[PDB]
């Protein structure tokens, strides 16, 4: 069969060999999850964190569908043949962000998005080939040249440290630029690129020949993490004591609709990266109420 851009995406992980001082002050080795388009080899999204966990899988996917939309025939692969995604397929401590996070099921969420999940290197019934490229350079490993071995992180690079540790902000900027350069690099030796184009070129060309649908706000919000219900004061404000892997803070959120309505408790959906600005409030039974701004 024929393969469209975005029709089949591969999820892969990467344990970085660089010591980084994270937002909470701890010096750790970051782990990043990447979603890659199988046809063009373009990296479409990622999330990096202190450890391997489902949160990164779930949130990087959200980034991909928000940015490119959802194709009508969508295949997703997380090759756990040799148990390589095992640590990633594990919900972290329920209090990894200090405040407690509600236990839910991401698997259910993907299937609802209209994604056919696969746990092997191939898609049954289609002669599309394999998820991971045979050429290490066309996959996630090819990024070590642009990231882990970038001159700027050389002091913190350990290879396959409180004084050497580089800042989380510098590492994350370097990661984002390495991904950009990996995609834009021309002269790619693949069928689509013919030794001339970059992954970006072929992706832009083929993506324009694909039929995708944009995700609704609700869909996008269902991929956000659910925190255990917090109380709302009479003023329509509630608090989240942020911490764990994130920089400690006692965040207070607000929205008029919260007081001028009926609720005492509310379930908060959030993106760890946006905790500082906007979260989404839901009733204990799941009805969306409104979004709240960090005061």
């Amino acid at each position: 069969e024929h393969l469209d851009a975005m029709q089949w995406i591969n999820g892969d992980g990467y344990l970085h060999n660089v010591f980084v001082r994270w937002f909470n002050g701890d010096v750790i080795r970051p782990k990043t999850w990447f979603w890659q388009d199988v046809k063009t080899r373009k990296i479409l999204g990622w999330r990096c964190d202190v450890s391997e966990n489902i949160d990164s899988i779930r949130l990087s996917f959200m980034d991909v569908v928000t940015r490119y939309g959802i194709p009508e025939d969508f295949h997703i692969t997380i090759d756990n043949t040799r148990g390589a995604a095992n640590k990633w397929l594990t919900g972290g401590a329920p209090n990894r962000y200090r405040f407690k996070v509600k236990e839910d099921d991401p698997k259910g969420l993907f299937l609802l998005m209209g994604a056919k999940m696969h746990w092997t290197s191939v898609v049954a019934g289609k002669g599309w080939g394999q998820a991971k490229p045979v050429e290490r350079a066309f996959g996630v490993g090819g990024l070590e040249e642009y990231v882990d071995k970038h001159p700027a992180l050389a002091g913190a690079y350990t290879g396959p440290y409180g004084d050497r540790a580089v800042d989380a902000e510098l590492f994350l900027k370097t990661l984002a630029e390495g991904v950009a350069m990996f995609n834009a690099r021309t002269g790619r030796e693949t069928e689509m690129c013919g030794g001339k184009l970059s992954f970006d070129d072929v992706f832009e060309r083929e993506y324009a020949r694909t039929i995708v649908r944009k995700p609704t706000e609700e869909q996008k919000r269902m991929l956000l993490l659910p925190a255990e219900a917090v109380n709302v004061s009479r003023k329509g404000e509630f608090t989240l004591k942020v911490g764990g892997s994130l920089k400690g803070a006692k965040n207070v959120y607000y929205n008029m609709a919260l007081m001028n309505a009926g609720v005492k408790k509310v379930v908060v959906r959030f993106d760890p990266q946006q905790l500082h600005s906007t979260v989404y409030c839901y009733t204990l039974d799941g009805r969306f109420i409104c979004e709240a701004e960090c005061l």
